[PDB]
């Protein structure tokens, strides 16, 4: 199977005057490239998928593909939707516009059954010929892709090569790789990047890497080389920022941190997302002081 | 405040050859009207909001407004979205096309903060001049509209007159009506319709009423007339069907029941929703046999 692994970043989507700051977007991805990141994920949850139009969603995928051309960095395009027809459309767009693969979040709100999830991802996988990474985050979607369903999709579909797990369930992470060791388990929860990697996970799709790409990059590559003492040291070191970046709902804290670091021009969200509390703003600002934040 | 209360139905959306069966849709609404229902809710969760296009979502609102014209039955149009700009657009469409009010689900997937929920609903309420009913269903959205936020929105926004609660939290329903007794608490949980009404709730937005509109209507009207013994009697009798209609994720069981009752033409969903397992199909069919289903 073709895979996309290593250190990956769930890209924030900067706004300027209520519109996607496409030049800031390209600059941020380009900063990621220059700091050891292996792949970028445009328009995930962290990229405010929900509030982008289908045209802006597609524009962000294009900017990512263009910016990464001529580099080793891959584009794992965010292509999820709770409507199968729409997820297939995003998958086909990403394939036709040069993405190396797609991430596809489990359908949110409408809570499909395991059978429905299987048919949902199989239709997505059959629509294109690029790798497809499942994305399980039950706290946001209201549904869970079971281990059995994940393993079935991995074995039944050629392009489905693994899962990004944001479920706080290291037991499930053991379950997955003990019964199907060929799949690529990707950490979608920064605080436990090292435990997932140390159990045979092969990469991360990180929120923290938006702010500290070099540290997340080093952590992942240390761990992939089985340098667990160095990988764990970084993971323990990052715990404080990893947790404070979810003081409020992601991506509210990470965008707050990027703004405080001078990496984006304005602390702008699209409703229903909003600025952090004044208190959490100060808490984010205080935790950042213990870290070396790279500029451009 | 301007209000829409009483017995209300979260309308299923019948599909025929992958398209909205518009003549069946109108026929089902007239069946609701003829069985004592006070209002209909087009395109909720039960109406497969997630997988309808904007054109379809809008068409279903039109059919409901249009079919209920000349009757006492009101149209509480489903207008929720996890993107505030889209929720404002749906609200404005419903107002301009003759809906009596709108239902608006709390944003799903992107998990706004309480401040974000307030600004989300404030923007919706200011966009129209018709009543707005909040909709809290944390098991599907991943977020909760707190009691304080609901009460603030009720007091600060003219159009916001209550909430449809689908949270299995009768404590919160006491909390809401003890601190703000003027709001219209609406049950969004069929199994506990009577307990919510007996504590001062003023209506239901029912899934079960799709199949048994006469029974849900009678339950609500018994309770509103303070005949709690008869309202509880129907609630107790309906428990078995109320539960089996969620053996799988709504609206998979209710559409199965409507199809088994001969009320719709095909057991058709849009992916990622799918037909139930063969057990739950058989379980739904067996529970239905103990209830008298009205025809057309
Ligand atoms: N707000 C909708 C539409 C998003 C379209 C662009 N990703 C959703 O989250 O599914
Ligand atoms: N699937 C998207 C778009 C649906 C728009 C029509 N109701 C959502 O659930 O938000
Ligand atoms: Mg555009
Ligand atoms: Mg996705
Ligand atoms: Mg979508
Ligand atoms: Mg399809
Ligand atoms: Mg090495
Ligand atoms: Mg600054
Ligand atoms: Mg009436
Ligand atoms: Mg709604
Ligand atoms: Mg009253
Ligand atoms: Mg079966
Ligand atoms: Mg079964």
């Amino acid at each position: 199977k073709n895979i996309i692994i290593g250190a990956m970043t769930a890209l924030i989507t900067p706004f300027k005057n209520g519109k996607v700051d496409e030049q800031s977007y390209a600059r941020l991805i380009k900063r990621q490239i220059e700091n050891g990141i292996d792949a970028v994920v445009p328009v995930g949850t962290t990229g405010e998928s929900a509030t982008l139009t289908h045209e802006e969603h597609r524009t962000c995928i294009e900017i990512a593909v263009e910016t990464c051309k001529g580099t080793k960095v891959k584009v794992l395009a965010g292509a999820g939707s709770n409507a199968t027809h729409a997820a297939v459309g995003l998958a086909k767009f990403a394939k036709e516009h040069g993405a190396d693969g797609i991430l596809s979040v489990a359908p949110y709100y409408n809570k499909p059954t395991q059978q429905g999830l299987y048919e949902h991802y199989k239709a997505i996988a059959q629509s294109v010929d690029i790798p497809v990474l499942l994305y399980n985050v039950p706290g946001r979607t209201g549904c869970e892709i079971s281990t059995d369903t994940i393993i079935k999709l991995f074995r039944d579909c050629e392009n489905i090569y693994g899962v990004k797990e944001a479920s706080g369930n290291i037991d499930k992470c053991v379950d997955l790789l003990a019964h199907e060791p060929r799949m690529m388990l990707i950490s979608g929860e920064d605080a436990i990047n090292y435990p997932i990697l140390s159990n045979g996970g092969k990469g991360v799709i990180s929120v923290t890497s938006n702010l500290l790409p070099d540290m997340i990059s080093a952590l992942t590559h240390f761990a992939l080389d089985e340098n667990y003492k160095e990988a764990k040291k970084i993971n323990d070191e990052l715990y404080n920022i990893n947790k404070i970046l979810f003081c409020e709902s992601n991506p509210i804290p990470i965008k707050t941190a990027m703004y405080l670091a001078g990496l984006i021009e304005s602390l702008e969200f699209r409703l229903p997302l909003c600025s952090p509390s004044k208190e959490n703003f100060a808490k984010i600002e205080e935790v950042m002081k213990k870290y070396k934040i790279k500029g451009f």
